[PDB]
């Protein structure tokens, strides 16, 4: 056999051990070996293993990560591979996916998935606190309004959970609030931007949602919702399936709370992409793999509750009425996600934004001040 590698954050649970599982299995004269990314220094971790030539065959690269790779020459052209290909097809993938892979007139990758965030609430907590769980909140003074209401230290409970955690999970999840009210990364200092830091300084200094907020996860953070230690939680359709299992509580999902009445919707375009790295000695191997990964996708919601990055495949109702309405708001946040980047440098921008978060919460600067000083240094860097 040819043996590949791929590296993956994807637990056990989720799609690419899965799929690689599936793919040995047809015995076609390729193996794949797997092996989970640990630490959160992926980036780095991987531009190193590709500098000093211990890079994998293949990697599920988060999609704002993809451009550095791409400009740099680490992601081999797949170009020709997918014009060649009828099971993968440019045409088929949503256009901001697409756009993440592309650098310089070139395909360096294929999508895996695509997401956004939205906002999960647990009814029964809602019916207990004397609120209308049909009519989760639609605005961010309802949503702050809810989460005091909610949060009930006596049992255990606060009333909203999310990550400001200082790396791309706290800038993922900060990004929506910020763009709703007018910013971008490209302008992240608007008075709208200061209103959402802001907004997140009142709930963790009512006590609204866990000081672990400036430390934790998404997925550790959702996890408490699932416990019901936190009435509501932001996060993505990643949550789905373990939701399922775990959360022993009646819940919704509904579309992120907007700044003022009828103010827009928006979020950051979220998920991975598959790439090769640039001296695979198995280039025709690896892109079948990934061939055979996106002949999947069909499959991907009902099997894993994730969103293919395509057009071509609506994605079917489960049959299970809980996750049927997930899949329909996330489907909704979608059509209002944009895209981090395209930037070679995203790394330092979001670490700038990340810096501003932390330093608000953790009262060192002020929302003003931590913004401002962001917004100077991804001037520089962008
Ligand atoms: O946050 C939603 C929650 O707030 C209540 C009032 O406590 O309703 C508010 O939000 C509703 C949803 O947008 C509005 O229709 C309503 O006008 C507003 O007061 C609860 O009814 C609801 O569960
Ligand atoms: O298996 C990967 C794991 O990462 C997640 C959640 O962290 O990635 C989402 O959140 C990131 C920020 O932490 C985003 O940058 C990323 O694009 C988004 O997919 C899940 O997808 C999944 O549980």
């Amino acid at each position: 056999d040819v043996t590949l590698t791929l590296w993956s954050l994807d637990r056990d649970i989720q799609p690419a051990p899965n799929l690689i599982k599936e793919f040995n299995a047809l015995n076609n004269g390729i193996k794949i070996e797997y092996r989970q990314l640990q630490f959160d220094d992926v980036v780095s971790e991987s531009m190193r293993a590709y500098s000093t030539g211990n890079a994998p065959d293949i990697i599920a690269i988060d999609n704002p990560n993809h451009a550095m790779f791409a400009s740099r020459g680490a992601f081999l052209d797949v170009t020709d591979m997918i014009a060649k290909s009828d099971v993968i097809k440019t045409e088929n993938y949503f256009p901001g996916p697409l756009k993440s892979v592309t650098w310089d007139g070139k395909y360096f990758g294929v999508p895996k998935a695509t997401n956004t965030i939205a906002l999960y609430y647990n009814k029964d907590l809602f019916k207990a606190a004397g609120l209308d769980a049909a009519k989760p909140p639609q605005t961010w003074d309802e949503l702050v309004d809810a989460a005091r209401k909610l949060t009930n230290p006596a049992k255990n409970v606060y009333g909203i959970s999310f990550s400001a955690k200082a790396n791309e999970e706290g800038t993922f999840q900060f990004l929506p609030w910020a763009q709703m009210a007018g910013a971008t990364y490209k302008n992240i200092n608007t008075d709208g931007a200061v209103k959402a830091l802001e907004t997140w300084k009142t709930l963790l200094d009512e006590k609204l949602a866990s000081p672990d907020t400036l430390t934790r996860s998404q997925w550790d953070s959702t996890a408490t919702f699932n416990a019901g230690n936190a009435a509501m939680a932001i996060s993505g359709p990643w949550e789905i399936d373990r939701m399922l299992k775990d959360a022993k509580f009646d819940w919704g999902v509904t579309l992120l709370p907007v700044p003022t009445p009828d103010a827009p919707r928006s979020s950051a375009m979220g998920d991975y992409n598959w790439a090769i790295f640039s001296k695979t000695k198995h280039p025709a191997e690896a892109f079948k793999a990934i061939e055979f990964f996106a002949s999947k996708d069909k499959d991907m919601f009902k099997n894993f509750g994730q969103l293919p990055a395509r057009s071509d495949i609506p994605v079917p109702p489960t049959g299970n009425a809980l996750k049927d309405e997930a899949l329909k708001t996330f489907v909704e946040q979608l059509k209002y996600a944009q895209p981090r980047g395209p930037s070679p440098e995203w790394p330092k921008i979001s670490k700038a934004i990340q810096d501003a978060i932390q330093g608000a919460l953790s009262g060192q600067m002020t929302p003003k001040a931590a913004l401002d000083q962001a917004a100077e240094k991804i001037k520089l860097v962008d």
